[PDB]
């Protein structure tokens, strides 16, 4: 007989005892537990997504991206349970690293310092560089996907809903991209952008840095639609230089259809904030993408200059240079073979 948990199914012993339920997560029950082994506690996050090919996709990615990066600001990959056969196989029990929380949980409660500030957005931004150079968007930063341990080593988590960047082929049409988490979304996914290029992370990690200086979000739409009134509220229209740059005539014609908005001073929306990180953030949300700064440049801006190392910032070995439910499972099935006694 399995652990049960909650009434549900958590098969992850005999290694891993003692479980506590922690919560749902995007893949769902998500637990504590003692590794016996390692004597100390994991977290232990069921999957099952055998059922639906997008659940495989997802499950796929996460599982894939993680077990070929190795970063101190990237969660690892520690173990994976799962049934010794394909046609036993119906969940599959990622194990990590137990963290005290996340920079989600954290803003609910806790003020940050401007040093707390500074040395998380780094952790952020040098976890970001590996990703990018490994040729991957992450394409969901948001704080619940930030884990922090008591010492606040911060280590960025869920690539399940990354991909390979493909600049070439990002241009699209006007409202219809569906791509990261709400408040955190680019304007150009609204307006032209598949999301393909790796200037949608670094705006979500904009909106993070404004959410840690305020604990508010700084962009709340209330809906898909809203988000972009809300991101020029503050910005203000676009200028003619960035609207030229839009060659989508829908996407144009919807912002020179918009009377005129004032850009709001980061400084009067953040009074207490340090000059030097409202002139990155500043860089960070940059309305065009282009224009928009990139991951090592902003490692390198005054702010960070406490931390900044690029020798100690280090980059992927080997980067990501480039199917029905059951050749998916059968990939997860040869993925997570390694960790099988
Ligand atoms: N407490 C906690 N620790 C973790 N380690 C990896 N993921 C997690 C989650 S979701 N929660």
């Amino acid at each position: 007989g399995p652990e049960m948990v909650r009434g549900q199914v958590f098969d992850v012993g005999p290694r891993y005892t003692n479980l506590s339920y922690i919560g749902e997560g995007a893949y769902g029950m998500v637990c504590s537990a003692y590794d016996n082994l390692n004597k100390v506690r994991v977290a232990i996050k069921k999957i099952s997504p055998f059922e639906h090919q997008t659940y495989c996709q997802r499950t796929l990615r996460e599982i894939k991206i993680l077990l070929r990066f190795r970063h101190e600001n990237i969660i690892g990959i520690n173990d994976i349970i799962r049934a010794p056969t394909i046609e036993q196989m119906k969940d599959v029990y990622i194990v990590q690293d137990l963290m005290e929380t996340d920079l989600y949980k954290l803003l609910k409660t806790q003020h940050l310092s401007n040093d707390h500030i500074c040395y998380f957005l780094y952790q952020i931004l040098r976890g970001l560089k590996y990703i990018h150079s490994a040729n991957v968007l992450h394409r969901d930063l948001k704080p619940s996907n930030l884990l922090l341990n008591t010492t606040c080593d911060l280590k960025i988590c869920d690539f399940g809903l990354a991909r390979v960047a493909d600049p070439d082929h990002d241009h699209t049409g006007f409202l219809t991209e569906y791509v990261a988490t709400r408040w955190y979304r680019a304007p150009e996914i609204m307006l032209n952008s598949k999301g393909y290029t790796k200037s949608i992370d670094i705006w979500s990690v904009g909106c993070i840095l404004a959410e840690m200086l305020s604990n508010r979000p700084i962009f709340p739409g209330k809906h898909y639609l809203d988000q972009l009134n809300h991101i020029l509220g503050i910005l203000g229209s676009p200028s003619q230089e960035d609207l030229n740059c839009i060659i989508n005539l829908k996407a144009r014609n919807y912002l020179l259809s918009l009377p005129h908005k004032n850009k709001v001073p980061w400084n009067r929306l953040f009074p207490n904030a340090d000059s030097k990180a409202l002139d990155l953030l500043d860089k960070m949300l940059t309305f065009n993408p282009h224009k928009r700064i990139e991951v090592e440049q902003a490692l390198a801006h005054p702010y960070l200059e406490q931390y900044y190392d690029p020798s100690d910032e280090p980059i992927a070995e080997a980067p990501f240079k480039f199917l029905p439910k059951e050749k998916l499972k059968e990939l997860i099935f040869e993925e997570t073979a390694r960790f099988q006694p």
